[PDB]
């Protein structure tokens, strides 16, 4: 079951204004579909880039969901690394892989780990971008 992403915060190495439904990294995890992340496209930072979730408090979890945006492409993540830490500051890979460019929800999962946060590094996306309309934690 999903850790309530109302208890979290996110922040992002880059994230593109409020120009409507983006582009800032609160947008990832407001429960919209129609609302999205997206990596500073003026001018474009370059990848990699990525998006830490504060979870609000120290929780024993095992899976991450990361659904891109809807009808357009730009910012779906294709390569990623997932980072976990307890105290904010120190930060450890737990899982790192590919993913296909299409709409679809993405799942990963592993070993249970306690962690305060969660950091999704996007290393490739479409375009040079990355984008999420919304990320996920679960125990
Ligand atoms: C609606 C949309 O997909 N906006 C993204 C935008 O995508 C393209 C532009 O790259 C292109 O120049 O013009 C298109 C018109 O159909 C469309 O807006 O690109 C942005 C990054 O440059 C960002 O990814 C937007 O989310
Ligand atoms: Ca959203
Ligand atoms: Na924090």
């Amino acid at each position: 079951s999903a850790l309530p992403q109302g208890n979290m915060k996110a922040t992002a190495t880059s994230e593109h204004p409020d120009v409507g439904n983006e582009g800032l990294a609160k947008f990832a995890i407001d429960g919209k579909e129609n609302t999205i992340w997206h990596t500073k496209y003026n001018p474009v930072e370059e990848l990699p880039q990525s998006i830490t979730l504060e979870l609000g408090g120290s929780y024993e979890i095992n899976k991450f969901t990361y659904l891109p945006r809807s009808g357009a492409k730009n910012g779906n993540i294709t390569k990623y690394e997932l980072h976990v830490s307890e105290d904010g500051n120190n930060f450890r890979k737990i899982s790192e892989g590919n993913w296909d460019d299409s709409g679809s929800l993405k799942t990963l999962k592993f070993n249970s780990t306690k962690a305060t946060h969660v950091k999704l590094v996007a290393l490739e996306g479409v375009g040079g971008f990355a984008s999420a309309a919304e990320l996920n934690v679960f125990a």
